[PDB]
């Protein structure tokens, strides 16, 4: 009913086969059942063996061990080095051949299954290999939008996975904690943070055995499992008057709703919290701040080991767009950062990648960095809500290497963010990375087949930040399509293309937004302009742009540390693709690119259709090399972005023509 | 649960009433019982007297009397001169006190009760009553935009009357029945002109019990039903493999739908038909013209004395925004009127009064006085889609007047649209009007106290359009609220006024729209500006308009006879009002007025709200002489007005400050 992604395993030719006849599992535990399993399965699809599964090795057999530490006979120096739980050491014996798995922890031995297979899909000689592996971030989550009533939220991938009819549907759960755990994911909420009625009973006797089964499954792969959580379930499931934080009785509740849970799933992770947010009821209801109100939650999590993670996307959903000194941007800063030092050691922050909502461009959000004593970890979106819906080609990798490269200076030069959430800037108990899925029912999971990549992408980086765009595109489209070189070029080409090809052809110099109200699909200038939402661009006859200058506007570069700070408040050093989010400009202001930002405008909307069409064609030149399912599959998505872009590129253009006065340098067609 | 309306029937003092021991009953048809019955509650209920029915008169008797001619001893000559079956005659005897209430059919002595009644209500001199009433417009209609879940499209009022749950809901459906008869409305059609999936089966066996039971409510207050259909219901319920107009077995399943429906309702009034509109089916799927579809519906209902009523509201919904050569305002003109002459005699094309779509203001249909040879009635709009959604008030009935007496010229000089419509101008065997429903479930019916004066006024222009704004304002204030003089003048005052006061903080000079997309309400001037709806009004920064001229523009001009064509098409000679729906401007262009476009703009859209104000202020000076429950449902909604004017006013302030440049003559507040 499904394609198998990234885990193809296909058959290899005579002469790439390996000779083995065991596999040595040390252990029994569902996790080492689980990567035994999967090697079995990878071997017997590339390879066409089926070595025997023994627990001990033949000491003149071509085998593969698999085991932890304590299992070794003789333990050497380089698995000697591990210190991170889910790291593990692959090595070739060079003495039979033989192959060694080392986990730090069962774990450990899973991903360096995963692994072991990831470099016979790629082709890689293994006769010598040495190999160390310790993940970076110790949370590698997936955030589901998913409603009980089968929709997603934001989904544009089909319907839900896990639910139909406000109950649960297992053998794709199961699917998809394999390619979950390939890429290294160890945590997922299943549920919509935004939680309606039927979901807010997730938390109760009713639905925590169903819950329970799909943890069982996560569980086998190494994956803990989390639900988002309504606050006020007190007054609606536990028929209390309030859901006050302070009032004793709250308090109770959820200790009590606490250990129900663990006597159903003992190594429950814990809960999404999403409050005080776009009519989301939370702590402030009650005049409590989110300490206090995630401190009461982490208290009754703590004897469990739980963990809350609380959404820092709050801002005022009902602001007055005539009122030019309120900025939406500066919001998550100036909420939170006055509460370093008052949260629970349990608690975690989740910040999105940027100030706003996830658009195409933003500037890294002030909060990393400036928490010292709070642990934080990063959200970002694999579903393409602002960039593109998975009908447009965008790949997001290079963008999260962007965020997580960007330096913030916190302890001077090289206080990335990526040290901020996997914890070494500031020794951060419980941090990491969390990405909104992008799947759902459609047979190829992601709705567009070349946005598997996204999925890969973010387990790569969450595992390692420190990995090359390149080689990732390079990993997945070697085990999704093959290594016919041509075909390697050309996805890979086109992947690390294509959220600059997207960019050019949508909002400009990083103002974001210009889309369609209700389901945010496609060009609208101003769609949101005159709304309640705080995203407003100030387009007139004579400029554009957001005034977040401490100077003259609103003061949000104050926010970052003095090195950005000072960039970001000049006119003169502001960079050009970020120009329109902090500075209001004239149209003929000259960039750093000598373009005039309206010619700007004008050059790369007409050149992004341009770029677009060079997507197609370039993928038509495949055809033949690749199964004609997803040529055709992705061929008519690439045609709908086609004609997608040119709706883009006029509007914009017409928009702006009408507005400034001024014609293309070129004299290109302008309706 | 829910209130009288205008049928108060409020207690008299002892210096108003009237003497009667008899009602003389001359037939005991279910009209005559419904009138009767009426009767009994209006003196009860106002005179405190229980006159007992009787047959046969007492010549000693105070009476009123109910009979047809031919139950009269002697037939004088004003009810001799009466030609209209639903025509009557009040008069007051000249000799004990007798009135006679003398219909030309049952349905003619039901709207004289209520006729008599409404003398009573507003305080009249009975004694020497010489009264005769006909009505201008044959049919008299109302459409429901109800769905079976209970929902209704485009409803600001409540929930459906008629249905919940997928099912029929009938004490309220007798009491609507009753206000409806009161005004004169002789024909509805229960459910939404886009017909979902269960309401197709309305026109099944499995419906037609239920929808017997309601018919026969309307029955016998003289209200024929009719329901809207499905054209593609051969396909979706008859199991046909095509709904083609002249695929024979189309044919007969509609033939055999018509007999099974009079089975049930044996005067069903026939069809209601949204066709080829809104991606909803119709004739064009198989490439046949609406003469052809509409035709075939109407063989299926002539045995049976069934009509089509076949809706003009057709235009390309996938417009392409660049194409200023494409004009939805010319669409219905030109599918239309190429097809006079080829339509089955019992069919009715259903026009709006414009050619967009209900807007504050548009022109007149150019279809009215173009078809000689095809029947035609008016479809307007009481729901307030666009016209503040029973939120602001909007007292329609000026701008229907408008409407009504427009003169077409189509047969030169006195060929207003009220005679195209009421079949006199060009002899229809079947014409009228229908309104497009402002009900719902709130205890007020209309969502706003004062729009309840919209679906009276509906009615009361319906049996007469020449009746003036003024007099009908005057008579529902008087029912609804009493005969205090400061009462009437006021609340005539705001009715009257209300209108203008909305348009003028609204779109300006006839352009329209401007509108929220979706649910329609409030400021948003680019809201459909690049959609596929074809609602332009293409503002750049040096001026604003549709060229709808023949010289320059779309042409559109040119489907109104000569006289209104040159009018329109002259730059110089278009009245403001309608300006920039017919000529694109610069801002400075001077209206007749002496203000230049863009200070019309300002001025009225700040002027609007000071006047939304005035409503509020004139309204609370009230308070004391309206009961304090209606009182403050309608200072809510004012105060709800008041607000979102502000939003309107500088909404379209500021956009047009951003692309014009040019300040507000007076200096007043623009952000
Ligand atoms: O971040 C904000 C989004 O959460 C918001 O989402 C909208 C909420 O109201 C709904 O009815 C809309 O359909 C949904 O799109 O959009 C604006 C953005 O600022
Ligand atoms: O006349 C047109 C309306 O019928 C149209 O209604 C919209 C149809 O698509 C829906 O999803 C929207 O919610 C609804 O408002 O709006 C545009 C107008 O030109
Ligand atoms: C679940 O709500 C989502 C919402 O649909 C989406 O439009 C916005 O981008 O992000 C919100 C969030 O991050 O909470
Ligand atoms: C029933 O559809 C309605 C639609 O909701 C409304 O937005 C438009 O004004 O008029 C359509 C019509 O008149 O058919």
């Amino acid at each position: 009913g499904y394609e198998p992604c990234w885990l193809r395993y296909e058959r290899k030719d005579q002469y790439s086969r390996l000779r083995f006849e065991e596999i040595v599992a040390k252990r029994t535990s569902p996790i080492f059942q689980a990567a035994v399993e999967e090697l079995q399965k990878g071997l017997r699809s590339m390879m066409e063996i089926e070595p025997q599964v023994v627990q001990e090795v033949n000491e003149t057999a071509n085998s593969i061990w698999l085991g932890t530490l304590e299992d070794e006979e003789f333990e050497r120096p380089l698995e000697g080095t591990l210190v991170h739980p889910e790291g593990y050491v692959i090595r070739s014996d060079v003495d039979p051949f033989r192959i060694y798995i080392i986990g730090k922890t069962d774990a450990g031995v899973l991903y360096g299954v995963f692994h072991f297979l990831r470099l016979l899909q790629m082709g890689e000689n293994i006769a010598q290999l040495s190999i160390i592996e310790q993940p970076k971030n110790r949370l590698r989550m997936i955030n589901h939008w998913d409603n009980m009533d089968g929709s997603i939220e934001r989904g544009y991938a089909g319907r839900s996975i896990f639910f139909v009819d406000d109950q649960f549907v297992n053998q794709r759960i199961k699917d998809y904690a394999r390619l979950l755990a390939s890429v290294g994911i160890n945590a997922i909420s299943i549920n919509n943070v935004n939680v309606h009625k039927t979901e807010t009973k997730l938390i109760t006797d009713h639905f925590l055995p169903d819950v329970a089964e799909v943890a069982d499954i996560f569980r086998t792969y190494g994956i803990k499992t989390f639900l988002s959580i309504n606050y006020a379930s007190p007054i609606e499931i536990g028929g209390l008057p309030t859901a006050d934080p302070l009032d004793p009785e709250v308090r109770w509740w959820w200790k009590e709703t606490a250990k129900r849970i663990y006597q159903y799933i003992p190594d429950f992770g814990g809960f999404v919290v999403k409050a005080d947010s776009e009519f989301r009821p939370g702590p402030f209801t009650y005049g409590r701040d989110h300490a206090e109100g995630a401190n009461m939650l982490a208290e009754a999590l703590a004897p469990f080991g739980g963990l809350v993670i609380w959404r820092c996307f709050v801002y005022n959903c009902q602001q007055d767009w005539r009122d030019r000194t309120t900025d939406r941007a500066k919001a998550a800063y100036d909420h939170f950062k006055p509460l370093d030092g008052q949260f629970r050691e349990n608690v975690i922050l989740q910040i999105k990648n940027g100030p706003m909502d996830f658009q195409v461009r933003e500037p890294v959000s002030p909060l990393f960095g400036a928490m010292p004593k709070t642990n934080q970890m990063m959200e970002v979106q694999i579903t393409q809500e602002y960039t593109g819906q998975q009908k447009h080609l965008c790949f997001l990798i290079p963008q999260w290497k962007e965020v997580l490269d960007f330096d913030t200076y916190a302890k001077g030069k090289g206080s990335e963010v990526k040290k901020v959430i996997d914890g070494s800037l500031f020794d951060y108990r419980y941090s990491g990375i969390a990405g909104v899925s992008n799947i759902g029912s459609d047979p190829n999971w992601t709705g567009h087949t070349l946005a598997q990549a996204n999925l890969y992408g973010f387990g790569r980086l969450a595992w390692n930040p420190d990995l090359s765009a390149e080689e990732i595109a390079n990993e997945w489209v070697v085990q999704t399509f093959g290594d016919d070189s041509q075909v390697v070029e050309t996805i890979s080409w086109m992947l690390l293309s294509s959220w600059r090809i997207y960019e050019n052809y949508t909002s400009p110099l990083g103002v974001g937004w210009m889309v369609n109200p209700g389901h945010h699909y496609g060009p609208n200038v101003d769609g949101y302009e005159y709304s309640h939402w705080g995203t407003y661009h100030y387009a007139d006859r004579d400029g554009i742009g957001v005034d977040r200058t401490v100077a003259t506007g609103t003061g949000y570069t104050a926010q970052y540390f003095p090195e950005n700070a000072a960039m970001y408040e000049s006119l003169d050093t502001c960079p050009d693709e970020l120009l329109l989010f902090f500075h209001h400009v004239p149209y003929t202001h000259r960039l750093h690119s000598g373009e005039t930002v309206i010619q700007h405008i004008y050059n790369t909307h007409f050149e992004g259709v341009e770029q677009a069409k060079q997507l197609r064609k370039r993928w038509e030149q495949l055809k033949g090399k690749i199964d004609e399912k997803r040529y055709h599959d992705v061929l008519e998505r690439l045609t709908i972005q086609v004609e997608h872009a040119k709706e883009w590129r006029d509007v914009i253009n017409t928009y702006f023509y009408r507005k400034s006065g001024i014609d293309d340098q070129y004299g290109r067609k302008i309706y």
